């Protein structure tokens, strides 16, 4: 079990963040493996991957994802200049993160269609401090907890629709949570 923060474990970059509310335990395991157990958490996100990401990485993931409430399983990361928080959402709990959001396209990739959206966070935490910034989403229609993600298909589709990315910062397979409970065990490569 580890502190919120970033670093490397068994060859993989990890990032683990929470809002200080408690109720979340994040564990690094062998190789590309990590687990998350949470109960009446606040806001958090953690996982394993790369620092920096690339714009054509093929990300593989496998495991078990059992949210009880608001939670996502995604390819998650950031760009700088412009500052963008992005998600390729493979599964989720009680809330589709695109609810109420403007649909800006579709993309077929890795066995499913995905719907593309853009949202905005206002004076929220980020990799550069409190800021206002856009979020890009691909939301998979066919939910799963194992597979491969050809990231170039999403980044290219986003760019086509006017959702461009800057320089890549980190890029991980992550479990997100917002005031919820659950467990998950995921292996990345
Ligand atoms: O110390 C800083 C770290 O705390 C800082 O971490 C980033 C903080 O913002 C986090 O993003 C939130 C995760 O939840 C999403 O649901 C929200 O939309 C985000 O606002 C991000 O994951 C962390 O990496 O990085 C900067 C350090 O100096």
């Amino acid at each position: 079990t580890i502190q919120p923060g970033t670093g490397y474990n068994n060859g993989y970059f990890y990032s683990y963040w929470n809002d200080g509310h408690g109720g979340v335990t994040y564990t690094n395991g062998p190789g590309g493996q990590f687990s998350v157990n949470w109960s009446n958490s606040g806001e958090f996100v953690g996982g394993k991957g790369w620092q920096p990401g690339t714009k054509n990485k093929v990300i593989n993931f496998s495991g078990s994802y059992n949210p009880n409430g608001n939670s996502y399983l995604s390819v998650y990361g950031w760009s700088r200049n412009p500052l963008i928080e992005y998600y390729i959402v493979e599964n989720f709990g009680t809330y589709n993160p695109s609810t109420g959001a403007t649909k800006l396209g579709e993309v077929t990739s890795d066995g499913s269609v995905y719907d593309i959206y853009r949202t905005q966070r206002v004076n929220q935490p980020s990799i550069i401090g409190t800021a206002t910034f856009y979020q890009y989403w691909s939301v998979r229609r066919n939910h799963r907890s194992s597979g491969s993600v050809n990231t170039a298909n999403h980044f290219n589709a986003w760019a086509q629709q006017g959702l461009t990315l800057g320089t890549m910062d980190y890029q991980i397979v992550a479990v997100n949570g917002y005031f919820s409970s659950g467990s998950a065990s995921i292996t990345v490569s």
